[PDB]
């Protein structure tokens, strides 16, 4: 693609709005931007040569221009952006940029739950295999930064926000891992207007891979699939043990694997089905899996002491995520469970299964705290903030007990982001979790 000449603005600055200006600029085009926010994350990295408009948008900046690129932060149904697209001006977000210069095959990533999991291990068995991989898509690694004529493979983790505007991806591998409701607060269309953002990543992919056990994960009208009992990738129970499959054959006995549990099991074999359909060598690939030790956030013990496990699981943004980490889940004593943040909308009466018993108390924080302490009253209490309901609990926690931060709802109401408020947990739980 070639941009020179063009009238170019970026809406949305933090750290992939500046990516996209220093893309613009590297190529000989100074762009504009804006942001609703009056000191977006960024401002003050922006270079003074690029004109900047905060606090709201620019009608007229924006009906200037040649191409607009949207961070996948601002819906495409706000009005002035749908007035641009009525108007035929061209809208594209990061993500298509970067799909029109990669020269190299790119592995594509999304669903509601795993996609950040699935993207590092595929990342794990490229390295593995000594190919030169980048891996990046979500907040803190912006695609753009990642181009590099000597990368051989990337593996993105994408968003339904970011699918929405990139029309150039032609994945060698693509895979929705499920789709359970979230982000209803941009999807006024429901969950199939969700599923359809999603369905996006498949067009032009040599090869789908798709969840057997999530109808939604399967193109609407010859993927390879993954699943529990059924899919080409699947898990073989006998005994006590269980393996890796791939059709019929075992791969991999999952006592091998430092990750543990069924949705981490599944996680594992989607990975593998992308490596494999990307090239990669098998038997590195299952080296990589055994080497793995998760993600920072996802369901991570931060501190285990004097009979008590204080778990991270901040990255649990939606109701389908907390449901995977209460699903089996073996508690010795009494599960401390604290839930909150802006839900989105979301349905959280799923969760309601989870809580009955002698054994679960719920510390219920945030903008919709009041309506996930309704989820069971009487063993709930309400606080404004996390820290308020970690000094609440922390008295009431007995050996045998688990604290457990797997909130169901976005951290951005009081916090910057999931990896914030799961560092703040990390710390409350360190000062709280010993004398
Ligand atoms: O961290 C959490 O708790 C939420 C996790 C959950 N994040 C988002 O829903 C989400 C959606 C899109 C973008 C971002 N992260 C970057 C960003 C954040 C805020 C903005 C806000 C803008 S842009 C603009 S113009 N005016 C704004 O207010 C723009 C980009 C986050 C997710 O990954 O499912």
């Amino acid at each position: 693609a070639d941009y020179q000449g063009k009238n170019v603005v970026i809406i949305g600055l933090g750290l992939t709005g500046l990516s996209c200006v220093d893309f613009f600029l590297a190529r000989g085009v100074t762009p504009r931007v804006m942001d609703t926010r009056m000191t977006p994350p960024g401002l003050d990295k922006l270079p003074e040569a690029v004109e900047r408009h905060t606090g709201s948008l620019n009608d007229e900046w924006l009906m200037a221009a040649d191409l607009i690129v949207a961070s996948p932060g601002i819906a495409l149904a706000h009005p002035s952006l749908s007035a641009a697209a009525d108007a035929g001006i061209e809208i594209v977000g990061d993500i298509e940029l970067f799909c029109r210069e990669a020269q190299a095959p790119i592995v594509a990533i999304t669903g509601s739950n795993g996609k950040s999991t699935v993207t590092t291990l595929v990342g794990e068995m490229a390295k593995a295999a000594g190919v030169n991989v980048g891996v990046g898509g979500n907040i803190g690694l912006p695609a753009l930064m990642l181009l590099d004529d000597e990368c051989e493979l990337y593996v993105l983790e994408l968003s339904s926000f970011q699918l929405e505007t990139t029309s150039s991806l032609q994945a060698v591998a693509a895979t929705i891992l499920n789709v359970t409701e979230d982000h209803m607060d941009r999807y006024p269309f429901g969950l199939q207007q969700y599923r359809a953002a999603k369905l996006r990543i498949y067009e032009n992919a040599k090869v789908c891979v798709v969840n057997a056990d999530d109808a939604l994960t399967m193109p609407i009208r010859r993927c390879v699939s993954f699943g529990v009992n059924m899919g080409d990738y699947h898990l073989n129970h006998q005994q006590g043990e269980t393996w890796l499959r791939v059709k019929g054959e075992k791969v991999l006995n999952v006592k091998e694997m430092k990750l543990s549990g069924q949705h981490n099991y599944t996680n594992a074999l989607a990975a593998l089905a992308l490596a494999d359909a990307a090239g990669l060598p098998r038997a590195s690939s299952l080296k990589a899996l055994t080497t793995f030790t998760g993600l920072p956030h996802r369901f991570e013990v931060v501190l285990e002491h004097n009979g008590v496990r204080w778990i991270n699981d901040s990255k649990a943004t939606n109701v389908g995520s907390t449901e995977a980490a209460l699903n089996g889940l073996h508690v010795d004593g009494t599960l401390h469970l604290l839930l909150g943040g802006d839900g989105k909308s979301a349905d959280f009466s799923p969760l309601a299964r989870y809580l009955n018993g002698d054994n679960v108390r719920l510390y219920c924080f945030g903008r919709d705290g009041a309506q996930l302490a309704a989820l069971r009253p009487e063993v709930a209490e309400q606080t404004e903030t996390m820290e308020q309901a970690m000094r609440l609990l922390a008295p009431r926690v007995q050996p045998g007990d688990m604290v457990l931060l797997s909130p169901a709802c976005a951290s951005l109401d009081q916090f910057k982001n999931f990896e914030q408020r799961g560092n703040e947990f990390a710390r409350l739980a360190k000062e709280l979790g010993s004398h």
